């Protein structure tokens, strides 16, 4: 099938998904990378990131309408990465301009006083190589924060900050 | 001479490891994989798993003299994989004929009657697939049970039905 592989992701059943309605294509290879952070509760183990992600989707197909949780992916203090709309569907984090040219990955939690842990940095940096090796990412993709995107305080200031010191980010 | 897109690992100092007094290389590129599980206490949280791997640790170098813990990789249930001795080093967890020509990876707990999390299994075989491209591992690298190799429960009745349905596994 999908041979237990590529980003050590948390698949949308395993975190009790809602079915995505989404069918809005993304084209391979995607150029850009978009990071953002939820503003939403954090987590730090698999059973409370895993409700986490439910929380986020819930919050965006219930109450605001989307076809599916808008990022995606989603990254949590637990070091795991959780499957959003993945790698070929489009999203809705960006903006009209971006959801088209980009895969968008956020931190749940607010990352305003606040910096994800080592580990949800390293899912994150694990995440993208994956995307590379599928096709689903150029291989020179460029990372770009929610702010070089769009009116934001998202990704955060310290995470911002962090995510601009990175070897594919590109003012 | 190829360093890409492979993996998140929980580094040494990230568990609080003890230095390593291990010297002894392997010889790139490895061709086995054995599979073992502790048979001691699991964890599902990055904060039990860190303490998990001190105290695999603390036992093989306290209580058994050797030079660091003997697993080269650990994998806990939190669905992360803690730094052993890793790629480079001879291990300590197959015996003597298969130490110095296989990557021993171990899952943290009793498979017996349990099984590892989904998560956990991820974890290891895209671990596997990080050593190919690293080329710390053969391409056609063979993965075994513990009790392949060894008279032994281990890796646990449970997880070696599993790991015998990887695409790498040969008995």
């Amino acid at each position: 099938e999908d041979p237990p592989a590529c980003g050590s992701i948390v698949p949308r059943r395993e975190w009790r998904a809602l079915a995505s309605e989404c069918r809005e294509r993304l084209t391979r290879p995607v150029r850009y990378v978009v990071v953002s952070h939820t503003a939403g509760s954090h987590c730090d183990t698999p059973a409370s990131c895993a409700q986490q992600a439910q929380n986020v989707q819930s919050y965006h197909v219930r109450n605001l309408g989307w076809c599916d949780v808008g990022y995606n992916f989603l990254i949590g203090e637990d070091g795991l990465v959780y499957e959003g709309r993945g790698w070929n569907i489009k999203g809705a984090h960006a903006g009209p301009t971006w959801n088209p040219i980009s895969i968008g990955i956020s931190f749940m939690g607010n990352y305003m006083n606040r910096v994800p842990p080592p580990r949800a940095l390293r899912a994150a940096q694990n995440l993208l190589a994956c995307g590379v090796a599928l096709g689903a990412l150029r291989s020179n993709y460029e990372v770009k924060g929610h702010r070089d995107v769009q009116p934001t305080l998202s990704p955060g200031d310290r995470l911002y900050e962090i995510i601009q010191t990175w070897s594919h980010y590109r003012a």
